[PDB]
């Protein structure tokens, strides 16, 4: 009798972190999961509950409530709870490449220790979606994905607009990525609530279900209609039985069911249609007015994503890619801590940890975790740097010289200009007063007549390496098999041109013996080498020349100011509010450092910028004012705000790299450094998870409303004409916006406002960043043949050389060694770990453009590779010769 | 004829020089090594854990799969564990916490199956008086220390004068109750056996000396051998250096052993010839450089986190938990367990102590967050579900209710500090700012004024309104979604005298709108209640004057700032440092308010400081000069400091409240806040560890060459000359010193400085305690009949009242109840919980004097007591109805 089949899912979104402290909603969690455990005995008719696609609720849960694992195992073999596939609900854009694919890998492995796993892609709540989802989810297992943002679904009744991009017919799309893969887009066209609090009283359930009935059919392209049954947080529907019985008795044309999301999927299995509309990549918001897509999470609290990329390079491309090497010798591996520091890592990806748009304490707390990852990964990476070097036949060495060993852990050549801190003797305590020990080292240092130098290991000296100067610090060794070994050191300190070929070790040794133009024209305020000519201008701007293709930028780096009386999630400049620029204060020039090698340069401005936003403001967010009406501006009264930028540039890199550095004592403003190309081009290149995603250069004068564009980026963005274009990196700056009268590429360093934002009024002073700041950033010139080499710099460059000492022995390794080769600019390289099940080493590459394929022929010598997918489980398919377009390849190698 | 016990171990702390995940990774390595060579070498005996369970843990949080593997180890002796989670410092922690630390510990060691039957005290900084109570009442005949008594020979005569010798390593160690235990001192440290050679001459060099060294002070022909030192890694060939030992001693019998075989040997042949230490074991007898005393002002800032957060589980959380039973019939013991492991994960010596690096307590403060919050949520909880079950009736619909809770051990007299909900203005699906309006149009027409009412619905007529806001707030539902509003808030004092543990319900209404002498005189400057009157006079210091007694104490409250050239350790006082004094500078008065009820009046100094210590301190940290040879000064520049410091007096309140307020912007120096007393007595009294302990106002000046005496305190000094005193109230001031030529008690507000000190340099720029400050304390003078009243009134001052709002309603509870009856001045009440085997009510009570026995009379009304001991296992034992000396008493109440 009847003809629509209405799925009622039971669930809650179980945000980790948010309005309130961690605990306080993980003491939520607890009676969530009580109440679940309990209504599992007394409803045997209650047939199960989605718990938001995160397994780390299972991990938090039995944190409390260790003794309950039986019988949460037992509703879970039962199908009464419904898990994963994910560890956490991330945000996309704004946790590492890397990170995304650990997520699942982690909850895979969750969802095998418990014996389940629901099959769906889960990002219910996503400010934006990545263009890569699809083959995300395709090789982890996944066939579908389920989401809130970004897509307006259009009535049935209605014609389709083919102009509009991200509109849909239907609640069901076929999501399209730049690699050609397809997976089912299940789309929450009423929101993950739409079923939440089902009435148990006919006149309030007659209401209720004429409303929501119609809601859901009118953008079903089936007779299954999805009714989400819970909210943010909401507590178990613990009546919902009855709820569905009296559905049933006042709808005889409806099929009320309590159901879960794999039931659901298999009945769209059976009832699709072929008219799916498409959607093709990433959807973030593009077609609205741009005032809610909330990508200015992409600027709050700035020093949070700068540590979660500290972090994410240290596990990802130091930690790793070392203890995948030093494997070869030890045969061991630190699985158990490695996943200790990822979950330790991930437990700040939920979206509204590392969006920064929660409360204080949330943010304080992150920063902890922060340091325990790093802590640990930085333990590894340490040990398996040294476990390498102890193996290294050191030999060519003569016993007065000090060997070391230098790491490139990334996927292609590094060239840089090293800053070295070495080991030259050490002073031990013993049981001597550790003063007399001190006077022994200074004696040291005052006998000494010679010169430090570098040897390689065939006896000849690099007159290259410049030493900068000796000192004594008080250091410490811990020895495995006995007690701590204190020390005076006699510290060496010295720079280093050198160039390691991907993923190798160099060794050297530092030893004493006796003993060009420099970058840096102090006459003509003037850096130049092979690649740049860069003048600083009398307002500190710079005019930089690439000297290769001719092309002259004027007017760059430029340092802007203005108002934000926004929140955490929306930035918002006052009315009539005016720029403060850097250039129009006062400017003083300060050389750090100036060789034939390295110039190191310090342009400082001072300017009065507003101290803060009006009285005002304070009434409108208490008030919960709409950002978009409120009348605040910036204070009359201002303060005298020092930039320091310091400019190193080294002579054989392309790279130009820039630090600034000040201390924040303002409120409600942002700081953005600007690089105007005027390039002639419509289009830029941003770099998104394992893509080079292409857009617009202006946002869609159809619908957007928004003043201002701003999108996220992981380490670099670029513009290109086909010719000659402009690469700029960064290093946790993932905020960034195109100018697009000027082309101007500007970068956020800085945003600072007082409260959270969305639902109520949640002052949070602390997201004013106020203390010391530093924001790491680079500019390149580009042109078609280094195109991609400078997004592989401004990768890789993130990544420091590593450096570990030991002396002359016997070992079973090369004192120079290349991991890998066969490497090729337009081939990135973001993963280089070894696999628990066993010890397999694998890789993960990805094609830099999603425009056009390239050869494939990275190479392990020594080793055979198989494909495996996401998750590191074997593949039948054969290795390839050449990446498609935004191919994600991900391989298992074995010793031969 | 000689046995020699070779206890292998390793004295773990938890976190110290490094962060705490670096010592964690060397923990795994630590357990890995042992498990592994358990395999390999069956003769390997056993293994110490340091006493403390949360060693196993924090390794299977890293290694959870490994959990058979160590539950074998520790089945079959080869892991031997407990009895405690943590080692503390006794002094730092509350008097509870010190119990917990064993109620946990056991509570682990049952899970796994095995225990230590010693209390481990290998490194504490000063043992705690009551220890032999404490071990016996948790089922422990022996403690193992290493600090604060003096091993004399056996070839040397016993000298009865001094307290703190012993002619053996082992001792009867008596506590104020005359508990007696045995002490087991590491005469040689817990290093004499630490890296047993495995070679025939390096071993006969080794064993000449160790065994001399020990048979110099064993009583008994065992020799205890200590195999291990700080962080050491297990000696992998032991048995091996076992087997050489007894090879080159035949009169000698070396064995693997553990501490249980060494106290059942002991037992066997102990005489009844040991020396006996009464009392408190705090390194009296030294030079009194070396106590490690100045840990107690160590990063204050974490002292007073440790207090609120302590207070909140102990005096808050549980006591409303425990009540909240009785209607909900549940209690949260899986949470509260989190809490306080969370908790104590601060409580090891080197945490709490802040003698640790930047990022350790860093991290200490995340914790100290986490477990605030948990025990916060739990109150307001169990404080909902107590009011909820009140009958409500007796008030009218007009009105709103609410709850006062007293949730100490005695009466509680003070001025409430209150914000009620008076209306909610619900959001509803309304743009906010029109709902806000309708809030502020509702204060516009409000014409009538807010009271307080009781049951029978008479006015209170000593409360006052302070004001009325619109504030945003929202409620979040045990069983619906999040509840956004305006809420109409009336902030209001009122003053009330609550019974112990009891509560009391009022209610706020609208109505119709004296005589009153307010407590501060603008005109003489003078504060005037029932028991004081405080003249301020002209350089800020006080002159009270006892209205009872008659007693007039002239310059109170003086601020002293003095360099500080130490450590976390250990202050010093620079050569020739003369202190500047706050009187000495810009005084200003401000009253904040001035009733008849409650005065605050606020003296604030402006007075010039060295804004750090001189350029030679760095160079003395970094050559690790001793402290007491340091040449450094306070620096010739100076800067502006301002303290305010807010009064409150009380119209019912003997004590008066300080609150100091500053900007620390200076390094290297501390501040304390003096009391003048100039009380004829030669001892005064310290708020210890379940007791009041006893100490001299000199130190030993046969010993003592440091010219400062700092001493531990919980929450309260006191100086008494058997008719009149003062006592000095704190929160989590944990440093006072007295000044014996004046009688001054010295109260530690600030102490910062830059390194960790110990065994090397560790920078430590954040134990600078740069930024806000806030220090509570108190001051009562004290008669013979007031005496006892000052001391509780001091620890529970430390608790607020809690205030909970409810609407009309039916109840099975009365509007008005007390709890407890029987209160006693001497008598103090630490717990107030329940226990997890059968939710039976757990009370714990001490006599607050070690002098004098008292009447118990501690009464639930509706329960029956049984005595426990301190772990809340019940004992044969009938419930005594007086205290002797000193007595720690815990009983379980069951409802008739
Ligand atoms: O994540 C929380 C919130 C985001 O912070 C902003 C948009 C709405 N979301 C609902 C909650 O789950
Ligand atoms: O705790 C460490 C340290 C203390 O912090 C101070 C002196 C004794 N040391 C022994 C170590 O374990
Ligand atoms: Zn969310
Ligand atoms: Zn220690």
């Amino acid at each position: 009798m009847a003809t629509k089949k209405v799925h009622i899912i039971s669930h809650s979104h179980w945000d980790r972190e948010w309005y309130m402290a961690y605990e306080q909603h993980h003491m939520r969690l607890i009676n969530l999961i009580d109440d679940l455990l309990e209504v599992f005995q007394t409803d045997p008719d209650f047939h199960s509950f989605h718990l938001d696609g995160q397994t780390i609720i299972l991990d938090d849960y039995l944190k409390v409530r260790p003794e309950r694992e039986p019988e949460i195992r037992q509703a879970i073999a039962s199908g009464k709870l419904r898990i994963g596939p994910f560890y956490i609900l991330q945000d996309d854009f704004l946790t590492s490449s890397e990170s995304n694919v650990r997520n699942m890998l982690i909850g895979k492995e969750d969802c095998d220790r418990w014996g389940a796993s629901v099959p769906l892609g889960y990002f219910p709540d996503t400010f934006g979606n990545m263009g890569q989802t699809p083959q995300l989810m395709l090789k982890a297992g996944l066939q579908a994905a389920a989401f809130g943002r970004g897509i307006r679904p259009t009535g049935f009744n209605n014609q389709v607009d083919t102009s509009e991009k991200y509109s849909s017919q239907f609640s069901e799309i076929s999501w399209q990525g730049p690699d050609n893969s397809r997976i089912l887009g299940l789309l929450f066209a009423n929101w993950y609530s739409n079923g939440n609090e089902i009435p148990t009283t006919e006149a309030e359930a007659r209401l209720f279900w004429d409303k929501k009935l119609a809601d859901a059919e009118r953008f079903a392209s089936t007779k299954h209609l999805l009714m989400m049954n819970g909210c943010d947080h909401q507590p178990v529907q613990l009546d919902v039985t009855k709820a569905i019985a009296l559905a049933n008795q006042l709808y005889p044309d409806y099929e009320f069911v309590h159901s879960c999301f794999e039931d659901y999927l298999a009945d769209l299995a059976d009832d699709l249609p072929e008219n799916l509309s498409t959607v093709q990549g990433e959807i973030t918001s593009q077609e609205t007015d741009g005032w809610y897509t909330l990508a200015n999470t992409a600027s709050a609290r700035i020093y949070l994503k700068q540590a979660n990329t500290r972090v994410s390079r240290q596990l990802e491309n130091i930690t790793e890619p070392l203890a995948a090497m030093a494997y070869e010798v030890t045969s061991t591996y630190p699985h158990d801590q490695l996943r200790y520091a990822w979950k330790t890592l991930m437990q700040n990806h939920p979206h509204d940890s590392i969006c920064g748009c929660s409360v204080d304490s949330v943010h304080r707390e992150m920063m902890t975790r922060f340091e325990k990852a790093y802590e640990v990964g930085h333990y590894l990476a340490k040990e398996a740097a040294k476990q390498i070097a102890d193996a290294i036949d050191t030999r060519d060495f003569p016993m007065d010289s000090q060997p070391f060993v230098l790491f490139n852990t990334s996927g292609h050549s590094k060239t840089s200009v090293a800053e070295l801190s070495l080991t030259w003797k050490k002073y031990h305590f013993g049981q001597r007063f550790p003063k007399e020990v001190y006077q022994e080292a200074q004696e040291y240092l005052a006998r000494l007549s010679q010169s430090f130098q570098i040897i390689d290991t065939s006896g000849q000296v690099r007159p290259e390496a410049e030493i900068l100067g000796t000192s004594i610090a008080f250091d410490y060794d811990l020895p495995k098999r006995s007690f701590r070994e204190p020390y005076f050191a006699i510290k060496v300190r010295l720079r280093l041109p050198i160039t390691l070929p991907a993923m190798s070790w160099k060794t050297l040794a530092l030893k004493l013996g006796n003993e060009t133009v420099s970058l840096y024209d102090d006459s003509n305020q003037c850096l130049e080498n092979g690649f740049l000519k860069v003048m600083i201008q009398t307002d500190g701007r710079l005019t930089i020349t690439d000297k290769q293709s001719g092309l002259i930028y004027q007017d760059l780096l430029r340092f802007e100011d203005c108002g934000d009386i926004g929140n955490e999630y929306i930035s918002r400049q006052p009315n009539h509010d005016q720029p403060f620029y850097a250039d129009q204060g006062t400017i003083k020039l300060n050389i750090i450092s100036n060789t034939a090698q390295v110039a190191e340069l310090e342009i400082q401005q001072t300017f009065a910028i507003p101290i803060s936003a009006d009285k005002l403001l304070q009434a409108e967010m208490e008030a919960v004012i709409d950002i978009t009406e409120r009348q605040a501006r910036r204070s009359q009264e201002k303060a005298e705000l020092t930039l320091t930028t310091l400019i190193r540039m080294e002579k054989n890199n392309p790279r130009l790299q820039f630090t600034t550095r000040f201390d924040n004592q303002m409120t409600n403003h942002r700081l953005r450094v600007l690089f105007p190309t005027h390039l002639k081009t419509d289009h830029h290149l941003a770099d998104s998870i394992f893509e080079t995603v292409k857009r617009p250069n202006h946002p869609d004068a159809t619908f957007w409303k928004n003043p201002s564009n701003p999108q996220h980026q992981e380490c670099f963005v670029s513009l290109f004409d086909g010719e000659n274009g402009v690469t700029i990196g960064n290093y946790g700056l993932n905020e960034y916006e195109i100018l697009p009268d000027t082309n101007t590429i500007a970068i956020t360093l800085l945003r600072s406002v007082g409260e959270m934002g969305d639902w109520g009024y949640f002052p949070t002073p602390e997201a004013q960043c106020l203390g010391k700041h530093s924001l790491s950033y680079s500019f390149e010139s580009i042109t078609k043949q280094t195109q991609f080499a400078s997004y592989w710099r401004a990768q890789e460059g993130q990544v420091p050389v590593i450096t570990t000492q030991t002396n002359q022995h016997e070992g079973t390794l090369a004192a120079e060694y290349s991991y890998l080769t066969g490497t090729n600019d337009q081939v990135a390289l973001t993963a280089f770990k070894r696999r628990l099940a066993d010890n397999a080493l694998i890789t993960r590459s990805y094609n830099l453009s999603n425009d056009k394929t390239c050869d494939f022929s990275l190479s392990l010598p020594n080793y055979n590779a198989k494909v495996t997918n996401l998750l590191e489980k074997d593949s039948k398919q054969s290795t390839p010769s050449q990446l498609g377009k935004a191919e994600i390849l991900t391989l298992a190698w074995k010793k031969q």
